[PDB]
């Protein structure tokens, strides 16, 4: 695999979110992914409804928190549906999935990256953007404005984000607080720490989509 993957490059990835207060980070990250694998597959881009998963993934918990593999199996058993078909409202609702007609996109399966592995997520991020969990907690975090993040940071991971590329020292992270934070909503994250857990807990927990 090569030495740096940057899926922005090759147009895989849409502008960056703003989850706002909701509980929510699960469905963007989801979304993401599925953005990314559809575009690989297609040929084309589109935004998908991260309201749609909070609203209709009934293993995850609204605006409370939520599983990106729950979501991502979501998208494998039913689809989902456009972002301007079910815009995000930062707030849970009644699944509307059935009243908005046909799905736009669907997915075949999902899949785990091997944890605590840092090869094998970066093998993955090679072939498409992935799903990780890491640490958000801590104020270092909070208060990122650039470079490559090496913390202080813990493991106990608490936020989903997406895995879009990755370089020498670092994977390439889209988070879901605006383009405000961050370098321009993204968070350049240390690797090749020898931690197995990942600096920021990033390798503990990672799901990726399956299509034909
Ligand atoms: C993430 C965010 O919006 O910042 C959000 O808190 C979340 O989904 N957290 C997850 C954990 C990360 C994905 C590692 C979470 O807590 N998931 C479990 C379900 C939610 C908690 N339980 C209940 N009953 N609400």
């Amino acid at each position: 695999i090569p030495e740096y993957v940057d899926w922005r490059q090759k147009g895989a990835v849409t502008p960056v979110k703003n989850q706002g207060s909701c509980g929510s980070c699960w469905a963007f990250s989801a979304v993401v992914t599925i953005e990314g694998i559809i575009k690989i597959r297609t040929g084309n881009l589109n935004e998908y409804s991260e309201q749609e998963l909070l609203d209709c993934d009934r293993r995850s918990y609204g605006c409370n928190g939520g599983y990106p593999w729950s979501a991502l199996q979501l998208v494998a058993q039913y689809g989902i549906h456009y972002r301007n078909t079910y815009p995000y409202e930062g707030v849970q609702r009644y699944c509307r999935s059935r009243e908005k007609g046909p799905y736009a996109a669907k997915t075949d399966g999902v899949r785990q990256v091997q944890p605590y592995n840092e090869g094998a997520l970066l093998y993955s991020i090679a072939n498409q953007p992935v799903s990780v969990v890491l640490e958000a907690a801590g104020k270092d975090f909070q208060l990122y404005r650039g470079g490559i993040f090496v913390g202080p940071c813990g493991n106990k991971v608490d936020h989903a984000v997406a895995a879009v590329g990755y370089g020498p020292n670092y994977i390439l992270i889209k988070n879901s607080w605006g383009t405000g934070w961050g370098e321009n909503g993204y968070i350049r994250i240390k690797r090749g720490t020898g931690n197995s857990y990942g600096v920021c807990g990033l390798y503990t927990s990672s799901f990726y989509p399956v299509k034909n």
